[PDB]
């Protein structure tokens, strides 16, 4: 299933996806990628719309 993130660091923004077999898989996936780019922020996931935040 596709998985969105939307980016609202305080450098880092905007939007990437991902194919994952489930949300546990997609969360673990995004933070990664957000610690991995030094975002360090507050996080929200609604399941309905398979979409993650990230904002510093």
């Amino acid at each position: 299933m596709q998985y969105k993130l939307i980016l609202n660091g305080k450098t880092l923004k905007g939007e990437t996806t991902t194919e994952a077999v489930d949300a546990a898989t997609a969360e673990k996936v995004f933070k990664q990628y957000a610690n991995d780019n030094g975002v360090d922020g507050e996080w929200t996931y609604d399941d309905a719309t398979k979409t993650f935040t990230v904002t510093e």
